[PDB]
């Protein structure tokens, strides 16, 4: 069976993970449909709102 997202086998990488073979590790949701974790990634973060900061208009981002 293959990945929701990117259609690839989910007993393999997703299509970052292809040419340089890094670890690509799956995730299940309570709905039961699994996806790598890379590609729930990308849809998670483009679905989720850009937080600011609580006391400033700026984007929140952690200093490093
Ligand atoms: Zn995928
Ligand atoms: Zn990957
Ligand atoms: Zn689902």
């Amino acid at each position: 069976e293959n990945c929701g997202i990117c259609r690839m086998a989910f007993n393999g990488c997703c299509p970052d993970c292809k040419v340089p073979g890094d670890d690509c590790p799956l995730v299940w949701g309570q709905c039961s449909h699994c996806f790598h974790m890379h590609c729930i990634l990308k849809w998670l973060h483009a679905q989720q709102v850009q937080q600011h900061c609580p006391m400033c208009r700026q984007e929140w981002k952690f200093k490093e």
